[PDB]
């Protein structure tokens, strides 16, 4: 009746030994956790990264949030103290109770009541920003003079600053600017502040640590059910599914998990408490809301497990005409070009993706030659700003190749949209390519040698 909580997602309590290597652990829980999309990880009892910051010197500008189910929201001044004061007073007055007296079950039930009730117009506020000098990681980082406890945690795989640039990770090697994606984000929550249903850019993993404060309630959907969810959502809120002019205009919304569950989309929940991690798996839809004043930190990452999905995702983006954050092929080639220093399991996995890339590229080039594109010239795509190498048609970031015509200087189409560049006959076109097929096979061989 009214709200029936989804079943609980998996909770893991790894031993210190399991905990020692986050990517090993994540790979271990994956068979379980990918069936639920999200999972919760409680570190060993004594893993306690020290949090320390001055609540008066940390400033941020909060996002205002209206709480209306199915209403469109776009995906992307207080001190921490003054936000906290506002946040505690709001929750306190909302329930006419002390903050720790309010049951999580009640806040949840009430959240889903208020977002579906037209007459209620509750607005809340929240902080979401990347780690910067004005607002840094809640984890220890090298710079100033650090206490021995902070140095214990400096190099932790679970220190979310390290997670991106570890070597079982794939996003580390990217030389392109993807700041929004490899740098941790800080989230300052208050009661009912929420994050709308979404999946990560390029279907990456995400990992979220709640440093302190009241819990964060999560809903997650396994990756296999992503399209199922999107279909449900498209029916109830087609506005969200219109073409978006860029990445800064992605539309997202609050939606009751019971709605999803009614439509046979599997949904799981959890209350993430302070000191606990939540991990989201590739293409796993998730949303939730904060129970009260709190402070979280999250970052995207990509394992070798993810590489084929990363390629599928970019294909999926092309079909949708969605902008890419980075070129997946450029990342693959960058890694190939560093085959000798790559981890060996990484090298082996990159090699397999590269082989598909090359075979696809071979077929695409044969096709455009048969269309009468004859002229060609090598081109260092990675030197162009992203906005100068997006396919006119499908907006994909070009790297392996593109078609240009002197008729339209600067414009490019990918080899899927040769027909979409201009009205000139194909013999006026140039195939611009990063590598000849003959360049590519030795790059792949280097990987094979490294993998042995
Ligand atoms: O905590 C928020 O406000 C959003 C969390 C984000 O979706 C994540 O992947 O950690
Ligand atoms: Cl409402
Ligand atoms: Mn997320
Ligand atoms: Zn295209
Ligand atoms: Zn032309």
């Amino acid at each position: 009746s009214m709200f029936l909580p989804p079943p609980e997602c998996p909770v893991f309590e790894p031993s210190w030994e399991e905990f020692a290597d986050p990517f090993a652990f994540i790979h271990k829980i994956r068979p379980i956790a990918e069936q639920t999309g999200i999972c919760k990880v409680r570190p060993p009892p004594d893993w306690q990264p020290p949090f320390a910051c001055d609540v008066d010197k940390l400033h941020f500008t909060p996002r205002i949030q209206r709480l209306n189910e199915l209403e469109a929201q776009t995906r992307v001044d207080y001190t921490l103290r003054t936000f906290g004061e506002m946040a505690d007073a709001f929750k306190s007055d909302y329930f006419n109770m002390p903050v720790h007296m309010v049951p999580t079950e009640l806040v949840e039930k009430e959240f889903w009541r208020l977002v579906s009730t037209i007459e209620e117009d509750v607005t809340v506020e929240y902080g979401a920003d990347i780690a910067s000098k004005e607002f840094g990681s809640g984890f220890p980082v090298r710079d100033i003079k650090l206490s021995p406890e902070e140095e214990e945690y400096l190099d932790s795989g679970w220190n979310l600053n390290n997670m991106p640039v570890m070597e079982q990770s794939v996003l580390a090697h990217i030389t392109a600017d993807i700041c929004g994606m490899k740098l941790p984000w800080l989230y300052v929550g208050m009661c009912f502040s929420s994050f709308c249903w979404h999946i990560e850019d390029h279907w990456s993993y995400s990992i979220n640590y709640l440093h302190w404060g009241e819990p964060k309630t999560w809903y997650g959907v396994p990756g296999y059910a992503a399209e199922q969810l999107e279909n449900v959502m498209k029916k109830l809120a087609p506005e969200l599914f219109v073409s978006q002019p860029d990445l800064l205009h992605q539309l997202v919304t609050i939606m009751n998990p019971n709605t999803l569950m009614t439509h046979e989309v599997p949904v799981y929940r959890t209350n993430q408490c302070a000191g606990e991690f939540v991990i989201t798996f590739p293409r796993a839809y998730h949303s939730g809301f904060n129970q009260g004043f709190n402070f979280a930190e999250a970052v995207n990452f990509c394992t070798v497990d993810w590489l084929p999905l990363g390629r599928q995702c970019v294909e999926h983006y092309r079909l949708l005409h969605r902008y890419c954050v980075f070129s997946h092929d450029e990342m693959i080639c960058k890694m190939a070009s560093k085959a000798d220093v790559l981890d060996v399991v990484v090298a082996s996995t990159v090699q397999k993706d590269m082989a598909i890339m090359i075979e696809d590229e071979k077929a695409l080039r044969e096709t455009v030659r048969k269309l009468g594109v004859i002229d060609s010239e090598r081109m260092d795509f990675e030197l162009l700003p992203d906005d100068e190498r997006q396919c006119v048609k499908c907006k994909t970031t070009c790297f392996m190749s593109a078609i240009s015509c002197s008729c339209k200087p600067g414009l490019l189409v990918c080899l899927h949209h040769v027909k979409e560049l201009c009205s000139c006959p194909p013999y006026k076109y140039k195939l611009r390519y990063r590598y000849t097929l003959d360049d590519l096979y030795p790059m792949m061989n280097a990987l094979k040698l490294r993998a042995e």
